[PDB]
């Protein structure tokens, strides 16, 4: 989607203040200096990554939606630093020790939980499976949220929407992780197939992530993550033997297994 840089920036600002109870908070706009007050002495429990933008989620359950957009960028300094850049402070987020400053960026609002399902921007990019904030427990959620737990899996995995960091090579091999074909939906699953199929969600996609070597390094070493169906049609499946298939109308999966 974006790779790191859009992941390292929300590090960046968990790094600096995570956990860390806010001693001072400061919004330039009129319409957000009501949530000041309200948050001194809570806390940012994690920074989300959504396409380019980012959700600082609060203690008390408030949302910070930021989106850098062209000119926005966030900055850590030491408490009580000021820094002599021209561009115009939008927020300060302080605490004992770090403080993160928000300049230029002109999309910024606070959110309720219940307004971050209806945000236009959010409705359109899902968490990243990459992001170590998203978890099984998360992704269980969404696929049983109204929105989705009537989409076929074969189109929600490749909707971005949903999650994003999915492409189609991960889809099969999360398919036939499970045993489902793509015409299965969230609300026809029982519990521990639900549970089967979020943790494979995020496992798959970091684990082909986090072990790919350098490029063309596939001549004299294989891989340690191994596709099983993903342009493998004509072979036989490793579980059951059967041969796997390949659509025409490309969905890669064992007849024998999947289902
Ligand atoms: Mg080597
Ligand atoms: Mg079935
Ligand atoms: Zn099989």
């Amino acid at each position: 989607p974006e790779g790191p840089e859009i992941r390292r920036a929300a590090d960046n600002l968990e790094a600096a203040i995570k956990g860390k109870p806010l001693t001072d908070v400061w919004f330039a706009f009129p319409q957000l200096k009501t949530y000041q007050s309200q948050l001194i002495g809570q806390h940012v429990t994690h920074v989300e990554t959504r396409g380019k933008a980012l959700l600082t989620h609060f203690s008390n359950d408030l949302t910070l939606y930021s989106h850098n957009q062209l000119y926005g960028v966030w900055r850590v300094v030491d408490t009580g630093e000021e820094p002599q850049t021209t561009r115009v402070l939008r927020v300060k987020l302080q605490t004992a020790d770090k403080t993160i400053l928000l300049y230029s960026a002109s999309d910024i609002e606070m959110l309720r939980p219940e307004q971050l399902t209806t945000h236009p921007f959010l409705q359109r990019v899902g968490p990243d499976v990459l992001d170590p904030n998203l978890t099984p427990e998360v992704v269980k959620e969404r696929l049983l949220s109204p929105r989705f737990r009537n989409r076929q899996f074969a189109g929600l995995l490749l909707d971005q929407a949903f999650l994003a960091g999915l492409g189609n090579y991960l889809r099969v091999e999360i398919l036939w992780q499970v045993g489902l074909t793509g015409n299965h939906k969230a609300k026809d699953l029982n519990a521990a197939q639900l549970d089967a199929l979020a943790h494979a969600l995020l496992e798959i996609p970091r684990f082909s992530y986090a072990t790919r070597g350098q490029v063309d390094e596939n001549k004299h070493h294989g891989a340690l993550f191994r596709f099983k169906v993903f342009h493998r049609d004509g072979e036989p499946c490793e579980r059951c033997g059967s041969i796997i298939e390949k659509t025409t109308l490309p969905f890669y999966w064992c007849p024998g297994c999947q289902h």
